């Protein structure tokens, strides 16, 4: 793939529909961890016993303690240059008529902290709960989530001591209700929300653009997401740190850090 910026830029000064999607190596630089790069919560931990429906049905206090640790230090990151320089593209090109959407993987917010509108969470959100018997979703930012969990750090599965009865778990505070709550997230083995896999769907087929910035290309449907537009002979740019099982399927990979390798693309 090229990494001619200049040859980028000409596609960039044509675009009318602009499809940005992004993973964690976007919002890495806020100082947080990506899944599966060094430090990252599936090197950390095993992911089976974090992300997936039977690691929560057996043991949703690990899970929860996880979800917690990673909303309390998430309240005071901010938003770097790389999603900074999304929200303003979408913020000019709106205004002289031109589409740029985001894609996000991340359940972290970072990008509506930067003030990107067009946004679409397609994983959920890291501030959203679920609840196991009445289904409500609900915008929730308390901090600590339940009184349980105030002062929980980082969760070991060894220290069995740690764990919470289910009972003092996150409850759906729903008159009449009580149900146990689950981050509003998608693990793997569970389906993305219709709804949005729909419209990004139809996203991806008007796009005239495509970037794909901080991501691994490895979890699916994602991965497949700029792979399926780039078979449509619509350029793809990729904007990572390293090549990835996609790299060769795109006209575009600019190396390096998004923080400095975006924000001059999309100047
Ligand atoms: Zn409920």
């Amino acid at each position: 793939p090229s990494s001619d910026l200049t040859a980028f830029r000409e596609h960039f000064a044509k675009a009318k529909h602009i499809a940005i999607i992004t993973g964690a190596g976007v919002s890495a630089e806020s100082g947080v961890p990506t899944f599966r790069g060094p430090g990252g919560f599936w090197r950390k931990w095993q992911a089976q016993d974090l992300a997936t429906p039977e690691a929560f049905s057996r043991d949703p206090s690990l899970v929860w303690e996880f979800y917690h640790y990673r909303r309390e230090v998430m309240r005071s990151k901010m938003p770097n240059p790389a999603h900074l320089a999304i929200a303003e593209c979408e913020a000019r090109l709106g205004q002289q008529g031109r589409s740029v959407v985001i894609i996000t993987q991340n359940i972290d917010e970072l990008h509506h902290r930067a003030g990107s509108k067009h946004v679409y969470e397609i994983h959920g959100s890291l501030f959203k709960t679920r609840c196991m018997s009445c289904g409500e979703v609900k915008a929730n930012h308390k901090s600590p989530i339940c009184p349980a969990l105030d002062g929980k750090g980082a969760p070991d599965p060894n220290t069995k001591e740690a764990r919470i009865p289910v009972e003092l778990l996150p409850r759906c505070e729903r008159k009449s209700c009580n149900g146990l709550l689950r981050p509003h997230v998608v693990w793997f083995g569970e389906t993305l929300d219709s709804d949005i896999l729909t419209a990004v769907e139809r996203e991806l087929e008007k796009c005239d653009l495509c970037l794909v910035v901080g991501t691994s290309s490895i979890v699916y449907p994602a991965a497949m997401f700029a792979p399926q537009v780039a078979s449509r002979g619509v350029p793809v740019a990729e904007f990572n740190m390293e090549c990835t099982p996609a790299t060769q399927r795109f006209k575009y990979h600019f190396e390096g850090p998004c923080g400095s390798t975006l924000p001059p693309a999309l100047e």
